[PDB]
């Protein structure tokens, strides 16, 4: 088996367009188990404590700005590598990047609305997860498929 | 447009049948707006209210244990006639009764693992979503697409 | 076999809500034919004799002025019964009364946005199919699978 | 649970037209235990002691020659009241009168060329079964979705 | 945002394999915009100002032939490089060297029957899209996405 | 053309995760063609020839115990560069390393639960499938696709 969780948000964008129930499929027919889900409109603070370590950047202000635009879905997946492995499915970073096949790949175009965001380190993802998430939010129970995903 | 909203629950054989996503795509392709989104463990209290109208079933106890045994996927989404045709949607209460094309006839099998639950009329819908939602946990936002969908 | 034809035209919420590979793709895997397929942003006075049974009706004025509102793919496919059970595809008039499985029982909601316009009879098919195409426009050829969709 | 049987045969067309994965995935996700499995070309023998109910009608001919023309996926599924929901899901025998959502339904479109048989009844089951399979060839093992299909 | 635009053309296998609806709904849900679509029966001479730089070439003559033996359908999409992400998207020329996820590399095997054609440039693009499409026939609209596609 | 073949296998896992419509599919939508399918409880017997190259494996005898723990899909698949090809859309053996849109990178997670066995080459895949099949069980046809995927 393996506990690692990530934090996945799919980004008002991806709402916008109607992409929420095909991105929770993929994690879904990988063998991911879903821990949280939330749909919010989230804060200004909360989006800038979260991209915190990229206040630099002079596309930082436009960021906040477009997550705060509409509604995003909170999620927390659970799985062997599900960090890495769910940035892989997610794809680059730039959508003209992104390999065809992957979440970005298939269903965006430019790097500012790239429909999605997920933990690049299982670091980032417990503090993303602890920010976007109240611990009773975090529901445990085992899937029925378990000893047919994991040795 | 219409600003009507039903509530619509994945229930455990849902979520551990892997059918979240699949779902909400139905929901989603439709034309439907997301409004709210929660996964939990429900409380016996919470369901036996959910139900009270089916305390007096045989089967009520069955279905309150059952709906207790794993995490459901509470949801609110908003339409045109959401609540009579979200009922369409997910076929008849018996999956044997329900058609091809629906979430229950292309889905599940027997009624007391149907997957899914639906308001069955306005009423209901309103008192279900006081009940398993606080009223600040539902998002207002515009579909980009409402002028597409809506006359 | 039969190389019997309709009109099937996406109306432009079709073509802005992105159904338009969807709907083409449901056509092809009946295993009808692509005869003729043109992205045309239509006429009002092209679509007053397209409706000239509907001008005694209160929508018409509008409808004309939806139709026309945006880019349409106009389209022709041949098969037997493409007319008749092309309709059945489409599902009812009203979104609302159409059958989950249908085209817009799947992707639309209200009867004023109805995504899709197909042929109610041949007599309004070779009427239809004439007045949005050429014959240099339309196709013809023979499908590898032919044998196998009519004895 | 229950353990009720039902035959289902992918005709050549079927095969032909690439069908196979697609109905049997609509099997799967409608919870239903796989049991047997082949794939063969139906000797003459064999389809005419399988459609011999039929002889007496001015289709028999051509259809032996058809069935026995290619190859055919053979298949025993297992479930609750699978012989009738089977049939329900294959749709109406002649593809014009099968609905959307449906097998016949969506993908193809003559009678003679409609992809798919299943049992009209448990009685036909059992005698397709014994006819089609060995013993030796049905599969027994459970779901580990068992009990998430059934109560 | 961008409005640039490239030729995309399904060559006949693709139509005769009913991949039309396929292959649009990736680029649909990609989030590009369909700016022209014509399903047309092409001419050697057209194909050959297209395959110019490859009359030096051993197979150009029988591709001329192949290109021409039968119906494509004739497409540009408009967005913000799709020239260059729209070949990632179509997996390289060989189906052999395609990856699993693009078009190619999904839906077929041989060099010489690559279902599909993309421009190789914009440069090539302009030069291809002038010769399938008059300015007429090519048709100019906002996607009500727009703003969510792109910052 | 090509009448190259290659043994593929869906592991106990991916009939148990209900992934044998989806394999298939995939395999038939990239225009290989289908040359036999059985489903069958593997002997230890065999199992442990099959796997007869890794015998000095710390793995072997898990691989072998967990090979013999459910039924499999036993296939046969012919075309160009089937075996090569085929194994591309397996992903690599570790479903880590696996990218999106091959079978492993879409749908399972650990090593020891990856799904589907493929052929490494050519002198294997004929091994293979002189081992699970017997010659009469595999059935000879042609697409009537062929031209088309074929030059
Ligand atoms: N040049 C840019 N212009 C606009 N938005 C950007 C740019 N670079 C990054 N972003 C946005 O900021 C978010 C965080 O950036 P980064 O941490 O580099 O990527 P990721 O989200 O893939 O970890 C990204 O999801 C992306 O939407
Ligand atoms: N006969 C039964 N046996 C077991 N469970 C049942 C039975 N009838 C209904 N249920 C369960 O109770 C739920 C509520 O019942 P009801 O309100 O009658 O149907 P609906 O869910 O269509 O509103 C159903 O969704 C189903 O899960
Ligand atoms: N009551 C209505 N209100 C608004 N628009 C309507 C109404 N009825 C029909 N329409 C529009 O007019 C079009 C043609 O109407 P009609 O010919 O009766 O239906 P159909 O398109 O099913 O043949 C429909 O596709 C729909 O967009
Ligand atoms: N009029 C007809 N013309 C050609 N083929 C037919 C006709 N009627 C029935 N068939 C074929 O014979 C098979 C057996 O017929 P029947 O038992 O009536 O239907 P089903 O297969 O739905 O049980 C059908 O699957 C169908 O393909
Ligand atoms: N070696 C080859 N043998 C047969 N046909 C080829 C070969 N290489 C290319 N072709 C055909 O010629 C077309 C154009 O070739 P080229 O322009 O090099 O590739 P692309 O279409 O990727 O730009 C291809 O789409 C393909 O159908
Ligand atoms: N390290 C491992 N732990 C558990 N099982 C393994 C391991 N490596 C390989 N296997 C299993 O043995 C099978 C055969 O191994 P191998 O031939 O190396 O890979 P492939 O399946 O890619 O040919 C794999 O498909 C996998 O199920």
């Amino acid at each position: 088996a393996n506990c690692e969780r990530t934090f996945i948000a799919i980004k008002p964008d991806g709402v916008q367009r109607g992409l929420v129930g095909e991105i929770i499929k993929r994690f879904e027919q990988k063998g991911f188990r879903l821990v949280g889900l939330k749909f919010m409109q989230a804060s200004e603070d909360l989006l800038k404590e979260h991209y915190v370590d990229l206040k630099d950047r002079p596309f930082f202000a436009g960021l906040v700005k477009y997550m705060h635009s509409g509604p995003v879905v909170a999620m927390v997946w659970e799985g062997l590598n599900v960090v890495k492995t769910g940035r892989v499915m997610l794809g680059e970073t730039n959508p003209a990047d992104s390999k065809p096949g992957t979440i970005r790949g298939d269903f965006c175009i430019q790097v500012g609305r790239n429909i999605i965001h997920g933990s690049d380190s299982v670091e980032s993802a417990e503090k993303e997860i602890g920010l976007w998430f109240h611990p009773e939010e975090l529901v445990d129970y085992t899937s029925c498929a378990q000893n047919w995903i994991y040795e």
